């Protein structure tokens, strides 16, 4: 699942703080997104990063 992606920002550098399932650590964790060039493992909240990947 999108669980498997690491953090990826994007081409755009806008300060959109988002959460990734930091599968590198096994955590949900914040990162800066930047709208343009996003990936799937990119969630508004720990709530979502959690719910979608790990109950």
């Amino acid at each position: 699942s999108i669980c498997s992606e690491p953090k990826k920002v994007g081409r755009c550098k806008g300060y959109f703080p988002r959460f990734y399932f930091d599968s590198e650590t096994g955590k949900c964790t914040p990162f800066i997104y930047g709208g343009c060039g996003g990936n799937g493992n990119n969630f508004e909240t720990l709530h979502q990063c959690r719910a979608i990947c790990r109950a």
